[PDB]
């Protein structure tokens, strides 16, 4: 018994999850990510959700490391390149990343 909904906001939502991620990647923030950098420095240039699941331009949508994984693992995960454990995300070093034009 329970007949709660049709799991379709789940649809609209790996969507989203996926669009920030590229608000940071989108080329837009690489040409000037500070916070970016540190964790692309880190090491490997791998980084983890949490910077993206704590920062309030995504935690205030999924933050879910499994739902945001999912969406960005199957959606949009062509971009950029994604770990096995799909629980960290990087910049595709070997690919170009051009600056957004203003106006």
């Amino acid at each position: 018994m329970a007949e709660n909904g049709d799991n379709e906001k789940m649809a609209a939502l790996e969507a989203k999850i996926c669009h920030q991620i590229e608000y940071y990647f989108g080329d837009f923030n690489l040409p000037r990510d500070k916070f970016l950098k540190e964790q692309i420095k880190l090491d490997e240039g791998w980084v983890p959700l949490e910077i993206m699941i704590k920062f309030n331009r995504l935690n205030r949508l999924t933050t879910d490391f499994n739902v945001i994984v999912e969406a960005l693992s199957k959606s949009k995960a062509e971009l950029m390149e994604i770990s096995e454990d799909k629980t960290k995300i990087r910049r595709s070093p070997s690919k170009p990343l051009p600056e957004v034009t203003d106006e």
